[PDB]
């Protein structure tokens, strides 16, 4: 019961990750980088023509449970990658020279919760000591300026930074994988909604990254490319000044690990529907986003 033009529940996404791997065993392999608080496998797909010691780009979706278009996009990306490999020259070059690590849904427990009990949930669903309030904000749970500006120490708050950095099994798993694979990963892309933005470091402080001038030009070019299809307008810049400070983010943590091309995407829209983006907009949203991801990928290959 899977569709690329509808939002799919976790049972369906899980089945899809196995399906797309089985159909394309020579281009895709699947692993589980860990388990969620509730015991669900956290899947990662490795998309590319297999080879020794290839560079890689890492992309995840579904950090935040309610941001359903994010999850939708990782699925769209994988189909497009397989469908156009061997057919379109650029994607064919891409998957020959590098690997894509695609993590379709990080916060699986929260996503299940938005389908069963509360469409507007954001955090994980781990329990907290001493309170009935549930969950930690995964994008405040990484070891980058942890629990300083833009995060809450209150477990009942939506930006609760957690009992400690990487306290959540899900974020521990992601950080672990990246650490173990640091030599290969040239870029980190993390998909959110909404607001139509491309963000880069820093978010935990107002200081600018060493390669600020390069990241700004790249984001500028990427939003230009995105707009070419349907005229969708993105803003861009350092996280802290471009939206608000948010310490403990995975893009900042990836960057300070040495991954110099680290971007957060905020997809459609700009508040008309917000997180409840109509299914009729999924295809158009994913198509234009593909153009930006491919632009950044082509850039990375030329700047290894
Ligand atoms: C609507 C977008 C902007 C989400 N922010 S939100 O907390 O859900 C939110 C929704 C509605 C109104 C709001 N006012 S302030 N935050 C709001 P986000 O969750 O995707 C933003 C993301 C985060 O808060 O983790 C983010 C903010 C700043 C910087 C970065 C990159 N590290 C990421
Ligand atoms: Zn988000």
């Amino acid at each position: 019961g899977h569709s690329y033009e509808k939002y799919n529940n976790w049972e369906t996404i899980e089945a899809w990750t196995k399906q797309v791997t089985s159909e394309n065993p020579d281009l895709i392999s699947r692993t589980a980088i860990g388990t969620t608080f509730l015991g669900n496998n956290i899947y990662l797909l490795k998309v590319g023509k297999p080879g020794p010691n290839k560079p890689a780009i890492f992309m995840d979706c579904g950090f935040h449970a309610r941001e359903w278009i994010s999850h939708a996009f990782c699925q769209w990306f994988v189909r497009e990658a397989v469908l156009t490999y061997g057919y379109e020259s650029h994607m064919t070059e891409f998957l020959n020279k590098l690997d894509f690590y695609v993590l379709p849904v990080l916060n699986i427990d929260g996503y299940i919760y938005t389908w069963t009990k509360n469409r507007m949930w954001r955090k994980t669903r781990s329990t907290n000591a001493g309170t009935t309030c549930i969950g930690t904000d995964p994008n405040r749970n990484f070891d980058a300026g942890w629990c300083t500006t833009g995060a809450s120490t209150d477990p009942c708050d939506e930006t609760y930074c957690g009992s400690a950095a990487e306290s959540e099994k899900e974020t521990k798993a992601l950080a672990d994988f990246i650490r173990n694979n640091l030599s290969s990963i040239k870029a980190y892309l993390t998909i959110h909604s909404y607001s139509q933005m491309i963000l880069y470091p820093y978010s935990y402080d107002y200081k600018l990254p060493e390669n600020n001038a390069e990241l700004n030009n790249l984001a500028k070019a990427a939003v230009k490319e995105l707009a070419t299809l349907y005229g969708t307008k993105y803003t861009y810049g350092p996280g802290a000044t471009t939206i608000y400070p948010a310490a403990g983010g995975s893009d900042d943590w990836a960057y300070d690990q040495g991954i110099k091309y680290s971007f957060t995407f905020e997809l459609r829209d700009k508040g008309r529907y917000g997180f409840i983006l109509p299914e009729s907009q999924i295809q158009a949203t994913c198509e234009e986003t593909m153009l930006a991801i491919k632009y950044v990928t082509n850039y990375v290959l030329g700047h290894l």
